[PDB]
């Protein structure tokens, strides 16, 4: 299992775990797109298998993800100048994310909402940094499909949220003061 921070490539995906609460979480990595989680009392922690150079993809999953909890299932990923943390969330826990609302993208079968939401002096891929969150949260909840992310980014840009450089870009599991398993796989 992965069970501390790092990033790199299991069966040709590349793969991201992060955590604050070091041994409440664990991340087995499976063939091929595959991953699983479970966490037990988590701080925060964010897990997928995906790309290390994001872009306009689709991005085609299907998950086992019934949490108890606070967790999201999502695409999610970071760019560089500006530095911004993004989410395409596909379904969530006892929490839907919200943030500043923006507007609304249809894409993929579903429509979305679009926030904007900001951390402040937080963990990101350049230290500890503020940083804008850009969000696209389906209005109701589903664990396959297809993710056409390019939509979402354009969207986003159309009402003014601007992407910098991509970075990493992961079908990611995110837990927090929760509880919970997931199993993931990228086709
Ligand atoms: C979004 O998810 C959690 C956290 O992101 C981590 O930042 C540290 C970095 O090394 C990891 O790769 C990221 O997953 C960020 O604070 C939050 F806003």
């Amino acid at each position: 299992a992965v069970t501390s921070n790092q990033t790199g490539y299991h069966d040709g995906y590349f793969y991201s775990f992060w955590t604050d609460a070091p041994g409440t979480v664990s991340m087995e990595l499976g063939p091929g797109g595959n991953y699983s989680t479970s966490w037990r009392n988590t701080g925060n922690f964010v897990a997928g298998k995906g790309w290390a150079t994001g872009g306009r993809r689709t991005v085609t999953y299907s998950a086992s993800f019934n949490p108890s909890g606070n967790a999201y299932l999502t695409l999610y990923g970071w760019t560089r100048n500006p530095l911004v943390e993004y989410y395409i969330v596909e379904s969530w826990g006892t929490y839907r994310p919200t943030g500043t609302y923006m507007g609304t993208v249809t894409t993929d079968g579903g429509t979305y909402d679009i926030y904007k939401t900001t951390r402040y002096n937080a963990p990101s891929i350049e230290g500890t940094r503020t940083f804008d969150q850009y969000w696209s949260v389906r209005q109701s909840k589903r664990t396959s499909g297809t993710i056409t992310a390019g939509n979402h980014f354009d969207a986003w840009a159309r009402h003014g949220m601007h992407l910098g450089t991509h970075d990493y870009m992961i079908m990611a599991t995110e837990g927090y003061q929760s509880s919970g398993s997931s199993n993931v796989t990228l086709g």
